[PDB]
């Protein structure tokens, strides 16, 4: 397992949330619909050294 990281850079929320996932795929999907519940919408990066994904509007 592994903990994994969202940014969220939007016009209107920068914000962050975490996950403990078994794999980056489990942990994008998860964060895909947390995007989405919170109005992030855009351009998708991923930094595995950081386990971080960034999501930018």
């Amino acid at each position: 397992m592994d903990t994994y990281k969202l940014i969220l850079n939007g016009k209107t929320l920068k914000g962050e949330t975490t996950t403990e996932a078994v794999d980056a795929a489990t942990a994008e999907k998860v964060f895909k619909h947390y995007a989405n519940e919170h109005g992030v919408h855009g351009h998708w990066t991923y930094d595995p050294e950081t386990k971080t994904f960034t999501v930018t509007e």
